[PDB]
């Protein structure tokens, strides 16, 4: 701890709490990664398949995607407003051209939740229903809509810990196939999610004390109980497999949007980082789409580095921040994690070329200069990848790492993954707009 000091002097400035940027000196090509991530290309493209099959299910148990025929998928933005005002407020350039993926705006739960949240979900259900004799691969998933399967469907379960997008994502999805679903969750949660949650027919259960415990608990209550599937966002490669969908989905809007992506055209790409599942399963998905010219980053809170901490000391998830006196106490409540989670940095610490630490009053700053510049509207967690251009276009040290010329630096195309607020109610999203300077 102060031994973890002594060997990494890096955590010193965590402790610190001092903003912090580390890039990692080990990364690999994407051949010499890959037998290290546990998982595939087939596996992602049966991932996009089985989404595929799910699209008229979708399309009609959610009317709001009947437009897109039953994908959910976001907006890919340029925002070169935003770009200017972030040169002007920290006096630092960012070369070629910024981007937003606004993964904020998914439909049906409006986060980065939407994919493997909701991708979870399907695949249980699908599971089950190929299990029990009633479906096959090759049905039209409308089927599900029926009263029978509804019938079905409330044969089972589902239970989530949380007090944020994860249960927001898993109670919507779980309620509409016709599931039995509980969401967890701590009194002192925000009443809109409660709202919503119960709106769709989920049963919220509060606790007004020992809310980790509670969790734990119901966990364990769960795991000898047949017909009950607690989610388990530490462990889940199904969660993670549902994210990396949109690196193909990314790879097709950049193709239509034509813009290239080479070696003479790197993307670096700024993913929010809670436990890890969401940004890891988006940067494997990117990777197998765009293989050594993609570079990914991964954001957290100055009080929550978990996956920084975990990948930076080697430990993973034998550390919390907590470990090392950190409070993981931050505005920042997507991101408020305080372990890594139990495969993502293994698995991808080869494929991933940075992680850095933001402070709530950055997050705050550059939301509300999003709004002003761009009238886009996120959660602070959102606001995490936004600080990441600065941090890469400041380092000599990394571009001389990776070798990178000043034309190359040119012509980089720098992605901030936003990952949530298109469903923030204008109350709670006031509140943190009067929080920037
Ligand atoms: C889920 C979430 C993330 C990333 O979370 P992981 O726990 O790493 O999968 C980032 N931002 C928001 C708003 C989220 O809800
Ligand atoms: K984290």
């Amino acid at each position: 701890m102060n031994s973890l000091i002594a060997q990494y002097p890096l955590v010193k400035d965590l402790v610190a709490l001092k903003e912090t940027t580390w890039f990692n000196p080990g990364t690999t090509s994407l051949a010499e990664g890959l037998p290290y991530v546990g998982l595939t290309e087939q596996d992602v493209q049966d991932a996009h398949a089985r989404l595929s099959r799910f699209a008229p299910y979708l399309a009609k148990a959610f009317p709001e995607t009947a437009a897109t025929g039953g994908i959910i998928e976001s907006e890919l933005v340029a925002i070169p407003a935003m770009q200017k005002r972030l040169e002007k407020e920290y006096q630092q350039p960012i070369s070629g051209q910024l981007l937003l993926k606004k993964d904020s705006h998914l439909p049906i739960s409006g986060s980065i939740k939407a994919r493997g949240g909701i991708y979870e979900v399907l695949a249980h259900a699908e599971k089950l229903a190929l299990e029990a004799g009633l479906l096959t691969l090759d049905d039209d998933y409308s089927k599900l809509l029926s009263p029978e399967f509804k019938q079905f469907f409330s044969q089972y379960s589902i239970a989530v810990g949380s007090t944020g997008n994860l249960g927001l994502s898993i109670g919507i999805m779980s309620a509409r196939i016709g599931f039995k679903v509980t969401v967890h969750m701590s009194a002192d949660a925000r009443a809109w999610k409660k709202a919503k949650l119960r709106s769709h027919g989920v049963t919220v259960v509060e606790y007004e004390q020992d809310y980790g415990v509670a969790v734990e608990e119901g966990r364990k209550a769960a795991q000898s109980d047949p017909n009950c599937f607690f989610i388990d966002d530490e462990n889940s490669r199904t969660l993670f497999l549902g994210y990396s969908v949109a690196g193909q989905r990314l790879k097709a809007q950049f193709a239509q949007q034509g813009r290239i992506v080479d070696a003479d055209n790197p993307l670096f790409v700024y993913l929010p980082c809670g436990v890890g599942g969401g940004p890891g399963g988006v940067a494997f998905g990117l990777k197998l789409a765009f293989g050594d010219h993609v570079h990914c980053f991964f954001a957290e809170p100055t009080h929550s580095p978990c996956m920084l901490l975990g990948v930076h000391t080697g430990l993973h998830d034998q550390i919390s921040v907590q470990d090392i006196g950190i409070d993981n106490l931050t505005a920042a409540d997507g991101l408020a994690v305080g372990r890594a989670s139990g495969f993502v940095g293994r698995a991808m610490e080869r494929l991933l070329d940075g992680f850095y630490t933001l402070s709530d009053q950055t997050m705050y700053d550059m939301l509300g200069w999003l709004a002003q510049e761009e009238g886009i509207r996120l959660e602070p967690s959102a606001l995490a990848g936004m600080a990441g251009p600065q941090r890469v276009c400041a380092s000599v040290s990394y571009q001389q790492m990776h070798g990178f010329s000043a034309e190359q630096l040119r012509n980089t195309t720098h992605l901030v993954w936003a990952t949530g607020g298109g469903m923030v109610p204008e109350e709670e999203m006031n509140q943190y707009l009067a929080k920037g300077r």
